[PDB]
């Protein structure tokens, strides 16, 4: 309860406009506590359709779970304004990690891309452990705080408002999510990364989606994917949800792979592609990422 | 590793913030290699050395003020070493303590200002323990990170650059110095004991000058006179004898950090019976909820 401020509309504004969707506009903004003279950068999603209060009182009491999520790999709710539903949180300079690896398309080390998975992997296996279904998991809603470290947001915004060809067999027959399905999503987002941000079934129209899964089509390997990485994609596709891999079991395969990345991704440029580097990763951290 | 050489191409000065006899601050923007991102930092530019250094010596002297690991000091990120010195550390929103007080004066409630000595304590008291002397501490060398959170600035600048001689007479914290620092040049953990007592001299004031009409050539005399700053008219005497232990000429019978820590944190628990406010109970106390939202928007750190 402490955890989530309520805001109110004269305390902050916004100030420039990020991007949009359906679900709403990503802003900047700017927070002015209460008798101080200083600006604070926030970001801000509002949301398209306002409601009644008593839809603005389930939002809220939702609000109030995505505020308690506490993972450095998860995005955490700071505040909200009812108006109509502005939501307020960190500011990250880097946007999403889709358009990350299309802005860096094939410049892009096997070393961030691994750790990238493993840090995904570990948001969702705190989302399980906390019994949150994200139900719409994807490169798009994976935000870069720093290029080494990548965040979930939106985690349950789909129930509370369809991105079919991110979705397990079942949620698309049966509307059925659990968090197997979220580890199909989990695969999808892996693709995306590996194709540095190809559109998944990018003939295939969505309603003949389910078709082809059937018939037991998968997406295909990704060029830089050795047949280790491609194995893990395609169990977390398997129609039997319980043999997909568990989200713990995922974060275990792909740590021991980011402990020899060039091994398990074949990329031109790797050896001379940068990677951390202890300097740089205490200066990101100091100057923005002290969590 | 813990400093960051940079170079002139990935970071550009955007804004003044302030000037002191050390230096001007900037807002500025990083921009890491092959990103299109800026990222808010700030740039402290030095003013020319007096003692002209190497350009290693410096380094020596930022690696030892880049290892600086503590939640009440600042710590040196990075540092260009071209046509000037110029120091890139964490953007502070909120500015210093001393225009912060003087903005709220009268408006600051007890808790915070004895919370705020605690946590200039507990940074000074880092600082004995890694073996460090400061020399320039002062309300103007206090960053807020947030109302909550203080942190000391400029850690080892003063050593760093020097000072001319004509300065130790009008540059020189003058009126913040130890006695022995001003006669002899002496620098220990005690003299900063001296300057940690003006320091909360100045909070309780909301940010009066100290020795406001006395020269600094004269503050010599004086202090062997025996006079010293008065109390500030929200102490108790509780506050105002810890203050004045700390400006005692024998510099081994001032109180050390680690038990001014424990005093103010004592007055902090009962803050109503240690500073005497107009309107104490009608100030800002902050609610968890607001202390949470600070912490996770700004201030992600440690303790
Ligand atoms: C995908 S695009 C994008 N980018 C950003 C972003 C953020 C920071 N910096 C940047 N920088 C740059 C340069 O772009 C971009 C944002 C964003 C901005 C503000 C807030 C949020 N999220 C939340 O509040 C949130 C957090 C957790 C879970 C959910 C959340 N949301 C819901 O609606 C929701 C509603 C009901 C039920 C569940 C929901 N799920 C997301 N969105």
């Amino acid at each position: 309860q402490a955890l989530l401020r309520i805001l109110k509309e004269t305390e902050f504004k916004k100030i420039k406009v990020l991007g949009s969707g359906a679900f709403g506009t990503v802003y900047k903004g700017l927070w002015i506590p209460e008798g101080e003279k200083v600006k604070i950068p926030v970001a801000i999603k509002e949301l398209r359709e306002a409601t009644s209060p008593k839809a603005n009182k389930e939002i809220l009491d939702e609000a109030y779970v995505m505020a308690s999520v506490d993972n450095p790999h998860v995005c955490r709710l700071l505040g909200i304004c009812l108006t109509t539903v502005q939501l307020i949180m960190q500011l990250m300079p880097f946007g999403c990690l889709l358009d990350y690896v299309r802005e860096h398309k094939d410049n892009i080390g096997s070393q961030y891309l691994l750790n990238w998975c493993v840090q995904i992997a570990k948001g969702m296996n705190y989302l399980e452990d906390r019994r949150l279904v994200h139900r719409d998991l994807a490169a798009r809603n994976v935000l870069v705080k720093t290029p080494q470290h990548v965040k979930i947001t939106d985690f349950g915004l789909a129930k509370l408002l369809v991105p079919i060809k991110w979705m397990a067999l079942e949620s698309i027959l049966h509307r059925i999510y659990t968090h197997q399905s979220d580890v199909w999503s989990y695969g999808v987002t892996v693709w995306e990364l590996m194709t540095f941000g190809s559109k998944p079934y990018d003939g295939i129209p969505a309603s003949e989606i389910s078709s082809i899964l059937e018939k037991g089509e998968r997406l295909p390997q990704p060029p830089i994917c050795t047949i280790d990485v491609y194995m893990i994609m395609r169990k977390c596709w398997m129609i039997d949800a319980d043999s997909r891999p568990k989200f713990r079991e995922l974060i275990i395969e792909f740590s021991k792979m980011a402990r020899d990345p060039q091994r398990y991704l074949v990329i031109q440029g790797d050896e001379r592609m940068h990677l951390p580097s202890p300097t740089d990763s205490n200066f990101y951290r100091a100057l923005m990422d002290e969590e």
